[PDB]
């Protein structure tokens, strides 16, 4: 646009309020839109004498000119140098004094609330706070005196921006928009970039961010967004002038941002040598903000949150594979390149693409193949990466340290470069780091690894406003802090389940399903009755029924060895859940009953499954929810070839659904102490983390309404302390799950032509998911009766098991 840049910055330097074109601007970001008045150097970015009081300006006559200011009136006018009150007033930098604890916030008069300050460092890698700690003085004392945690989980694609929006919006980059650092939007038709004026347009911006929540609520908030040329010494005197305004004008929540230690970690790799001076820098400007909070009697009243977006890892030049060493047509796509892959069609005119040839020349073929192709509905369920026009068909997934890139001199005509991040946020080298300290803050705690996605929640806590709907799970968290929880109340059940009894004969089922089971007692016959009616019940329901958070149909049938709640419209259980001990013994599926299914008695033909759907179905195959391998003796086995027991799958999977429930569980029940099992079907067919209403269902079982699952889940919970038993746990739970893709192929797994004990447990790994996602994708709500309180419940269902090992 056009800007009018003769108008003036005086009295207006790093304003709150943004004026539009043609206008001038004197705001944070005026220099990013080449929109400044003319005077924006001179009058809002003063250099003249640098950043520190010396003992020679102590006392010193004001002079305008100067970037900071020593004189006797520089605390009124909230300009001094942070250094101020240690050079010329005798007192101690706050990083040299003893931490004490802050019981309640120790506030100047007229402050309503604590204020939120928000440190944000770009590439600041979760293993610096101990690598660097050496160098890092200020940072560590607000890690040990403060709340943290080892590490903080970032979101995929472990890029900046999607980070630093999640981080202001409690989104997915799926649901706010921003998916990655470059974007393609074939509705608008636009691009976006790092570079460059698109990415100001707000049709990129989805969501709400915390300045906006707070704005909306009568919180007023700083801008968060600095131009890069502010030095940093700036933004830190900016806000700290903001911090002296009038009260009906000084903003409550503020941000600093720094592009270090990113920025030389690219050039030097997350461990130069070189990175030791921006760690050094960045902690000298933490020390600068204490500081300067300190001679503002605030540095006992407002919590400061340190927060990072992603790590670093080691990434060269020599790393990279090409796609021209795997496609014959490389010109006619289109390559989002690096520590990711997305793929689509250079030109929507050609008709010769086909995603299903590209997907297929890119599977497994080289060796050691350092990245893996996904349709995006198959990349696992736990980077919620799919449900957005923004994100590209095809996929890939990079292995860490290396990069992926179209053609060969796009590498060297578009080595340099040592670091690079972006890579699947389970990695290591991704995690970043949290730091809260603070009055509402709880003192020298660290709390376990958690997601970023969580913070916004926290953040809106801290600044009591209700947060804007979002992915975080409120409550998670609380245990971070000293006061402002959130107490939230467990969601109402909203179908009640049937509890059938026997109401059908044999006769009645015309299934076309067979069973040798007809081999003829009143101690076992009592028994049978008492096991149907849920006499084993608390053995193998350790923490309630889950709760149906929809309105559907569905009975509870129980048995000697698992529950099950049947859904009378999916034809299939919704979950199913078993206790496996330490003691229990695997047997194996008879051969005269290798093809056994037993009608239900308790539940109609008309509501069953059928066996000649199957036969017909030449793709389809079936398995069983709980195990017959884990029967408890060879009567209970029959109940396990119950129809009502039976699930669709895909040969393909039976191969890791079988070693999972043969090998898999058992392993776990010696290794854990015995298991309690959850497991279940999926339906997601619009991938967007959602249970799929019965109009979304787009397979079927052929010839039939059995709808086939997209994936299928299990939670595996036992006792944290490990010495007691699952079912008789006193204390804390852990937990593992895990959402497998229904494939009907393992073109996934590299791998599968060998032996399950050599692919599938890495399948599975790579399917790890927390409670919470599978409460998402199914309507159920899990953990209702145990004897923990809720929000240690909501942290437990917020966990994720990574299978890294140690930061
Ligand atoms: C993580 O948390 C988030 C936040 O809670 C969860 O996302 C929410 O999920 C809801 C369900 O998917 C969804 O609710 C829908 O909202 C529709 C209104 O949408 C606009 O308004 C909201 C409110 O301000 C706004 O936030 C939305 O912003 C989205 O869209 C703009 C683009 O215009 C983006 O800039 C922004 O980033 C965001 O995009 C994301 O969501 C959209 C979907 O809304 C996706 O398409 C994107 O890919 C991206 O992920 C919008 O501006 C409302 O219209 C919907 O109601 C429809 O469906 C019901 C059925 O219940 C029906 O009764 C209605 O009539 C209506 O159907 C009609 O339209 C259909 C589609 O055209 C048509 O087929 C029918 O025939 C009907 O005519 C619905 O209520 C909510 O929008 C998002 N919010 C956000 C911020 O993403 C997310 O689910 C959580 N994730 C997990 C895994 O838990
Ligand atoms: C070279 N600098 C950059 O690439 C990033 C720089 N970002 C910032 O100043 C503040 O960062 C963000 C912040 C700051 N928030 C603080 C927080 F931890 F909550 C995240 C929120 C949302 C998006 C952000 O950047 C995309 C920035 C500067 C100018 C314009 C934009 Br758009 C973004
Ligand atoms: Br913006
Ligand atoms: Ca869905
Ligand atoms: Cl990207
Ligand atoms: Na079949
Ligand atoms: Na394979
Ligand atoms: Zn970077």
């Amino acid at each position: 646009p056009w800007t009018a840049t003769s108008g003036s910055c005086k009295g207006r330097c790093f304003e709150l309020q943004e004026v539009g074109p043609p206008d001038c601007r004197c705001d944070n970001l005026c220099k990013s839109y080449s929109s400044c008045c003319h005077d924006f150097d001179e009058l809002c970015l003063k250099t003249a004498r640098g950043w520190e009081c010396t003992k020679d300006r102590c006392g010193e006559v004001r002079n305008e000119e100067n970037a900071c200011h020593c004189s006797e009136d520089c605390l009124s006018r909230g300009d001094c140098c942070t250094n101020y009150q240690v050079v010329c007033k005798g007192e101690s930098h706050w990083v040299d004094d003893d931490c004490e604890e802050i019981k309640v916030p120790e506030c100047p008069a007229g402050f309503v609330r604590p204020p939120l300050i928000i440190f944000s460092v770009d590439g600041f890698r979760a293993s610096y706070m101990k690598k660097g700690s050496k160098v890092m003085p200020n940072i560590e004392k607000l890690r040990s005196c403060g709340t943290h945690a080892p590490y903080m989980r970032p979101v995929y694609p472990t890029k900046t921006f999607p980070n630093l929006y999640t981080l202001a919006t409690g989104l997915y980059p799926e649901s706010h928009g921003i998916v990655g650092n470059s974007m393609y939007d074939p509705v608008f038709d636009a691009s976006f970039h790092l570079r460059g004026r698109e990415k100001f347009n707000h049709r990129w911006w989805g969501g709400q961010p915390l300045w906006i929540t707070a704005t909306k609520q009568g919180v007023r908030a700083g801008t968060f967004f600095w131009s890069v040329s502010i030095p940093h010494e700036r933004r830190i005197l900016t806000i700290l002038q903001w911090l002296s305004l009038p009260d009906n004008e000084r903003p409550s929540v503020y941000a600093f941002y720094s592009e270090q230690p990113d920025f030389s970690g690219h050039k030097y790799g997350p461990f130069g040598p070189e990175m030791t001076n921006p760690l050094r820098e960045i902690d000298k400007t933490v020390g600068q903000l204490m500081d300067g909070l300190k001679q503002l009697r605030l540095h006992r009243c407002v919590n400061v949150i340190f927060v990072g977006d992603h790590g670093m890892e080691d990434v060269t030049c020599d790393r990279t594979e090409f796609l021209s060493n795997y496609l014959t047509n490389v010109d006619d796509i289109t390559l989002v390149p690096g520590t990711l892959g997305r793929i689509r069609a250079k030109s929507i005119n050609n008709s010769k693409y086909d995603p299903k040839t590209i997907i297929a020349a890119l599977t497994c073929k080289k060796p050691d193949q350092h990245f893996k192709p996904y349709m995006k509905q198959h990349l696992p369920k736990r980077l919620h990466y799919a449900n957005n026009r923004r994100i590209e068909d095809i996929h890939l997934l990079v292995d860490r340290r290396w990069h992926v890139a179209r053609k060969p001199l796009d590498v060297y005509k578009k080595c340099f470069f040592q670091g690079d991040h972006g890579f699947d946020n389970k990695v290591n080298s991704m995690q970043t780091v949290f730091v809260g300290y603070g009055p509402t803050f709880k003192y020298r705690t660290k709390v376990p690894p958690f997601e970023n996605i969580e913070l916004y929640n926290v953040m809106c806590d801290l600044l009591g406003l209700k947060p804007a709907p979002n992915n975080g799970t409120h409550g998670s968290l609380n245990h971070l802090l000293r006061t402002n929880t959130f107490r939230p109340t467990m969601p109402d059940e909203v179908s009640r389940p049937n509890y059938p009894g026997i109401m059908y004969l044999q006769s009645e089922f015309d299934l076309g399903c067979t069973c040798d089971d007809k081999v003829e007692n009143k101690l076992e016959e009592l028994n049978k009755r008492l096991h149907t009616k849920g006499s084993t019940k608390e053995r193998h329901l350790l923490y309630g029924r889950p709760a149906v958070l929809y309105r559907t149909s569905y009975d509870i049938l129980y048995h000697t060895d698992f529950e099950s709640g049947y859904s009378e419209i999916f034809l299939m259980p919704l979950w199913t859940s078993y206790t496996i001990s330490k003691q229990a013994e695997v047997s194996s599926i008879p051969e005269h009953l290798t093809n056994c299914v037993r009608p239900d008695v308790r539940v109609s033909p008309g509501f069953s499954q059928n066996c000649l759907a199957y036969k017909n179905d030449k793709q389809m195959s079936y398995g069983f929810l709980f195990p017959p391998y884990l029967s408890s003796s060879p009567e209970a086995k029959y109940d396990a070839f119950l129809v009502t027991n039976m699930v669709p799958m895909y040969p393909a999977f039976k191969r890791v659904w079988a070693y999972f429930q043969r090998v898999l569980v058992k392993k776990y029940a010696s290794e854990r102490n015995g298991v309690n099992v959850i497991s279940g079907p999926i339906f997601d067919y619009n991938y967007d983390g959602l249970r799929d209403t019965e109009d979304e269902i787009k397979q079927y079982v052929e010839g039939s309404s059995i709808p086939v699952p997209t994936h299928y889940y299990s939670i595996i919970t036992s006792c944290l302390d490990f010495t007691q038993p699952a079912d008789k746990c006193d204390g804390p739970l852990s937990v593992s799950s895990f959402i497998l893709p229904h494939r009907p192929d393992n073109d996934e797994s590299c791998n599968s032509s060998e032996d399950e004990s050599k692919w599938v447990e890495e399948l599975m790994k790579m399917h790890t998911a927390r409670v919470r996602d599978i409460e998402h994708l199914t309507g159920l709500d899990f953990y209702r009766k145990t004897s923990r309180s809720y929000s240690e419940i909501l942290t437990l269902k917020t966990y994720l098991h990574t299978y890294e090992s140690e930061i």
